[PDB]
């Protein structure tokens, strides 16, 4: 029941969340995405085990609005920021692109949170999956 950050983790496979909902995705491979994302919402993935330092994250995203950003934190939604990712308008809620951002994560096992940030006035993005790189 550990999660491997160096292979895709599906965003709907969260252990806790605040503010979001899931739906079926039109992205290739099918499956699901999280959506209805607003400024301050988050998702938690428990027991994510890094055997080696991570230096970036890659996230599969879509947005019909101006987008926003994803903060990577551990331990709690307020835990130290380890990196972030900018998410642009992609031309629609099921128009998918992969974005990346730097992180610094040392080996260990963590509760990983993706915390969504942007304007409070519109929903920000959809997320299919994410994966870290060393
Ligand atoms: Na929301
Ligand atoms: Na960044
Ligand atoms: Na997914």
């Amino acid at each position: 029941d550990l999660k491997n950050p160096y292979e895709r983790i599906q965003a709907e496979a969260y252990d806790a969340m605040s503010g979001i909902q899931t739906e079926g995705t039109d992205d290739d491979g099918g499956g699901d995405n999280i959506g209805w994302i607003n400024d301050g919402d988050w998702v938690k993935y428990e027991r994510v085990h890094f055997e080696r330092d991570a230096s970036s994250i890659e996230v599969r995203v879509a947005s019909d609005t101006p987008g926003g950003r994803i903060e990577i934190r551990t331990g709690s939604p307020t835990g130290t920021l380890l990196g972030d990712v900018q998410v642009p308008n992609t031309g629609g809620w099921q128009q998918w692109q992969t974005v990346t951002g730097n992180v610094q994560i040392q080996p260990g096992t963590y509760d990983v949170y993706l915390v969504f940030k942007g304007s409070p006035e519109y929903d920000l993005m959809n997320v299919n999956w994410f994966v870290f790189r060393a």
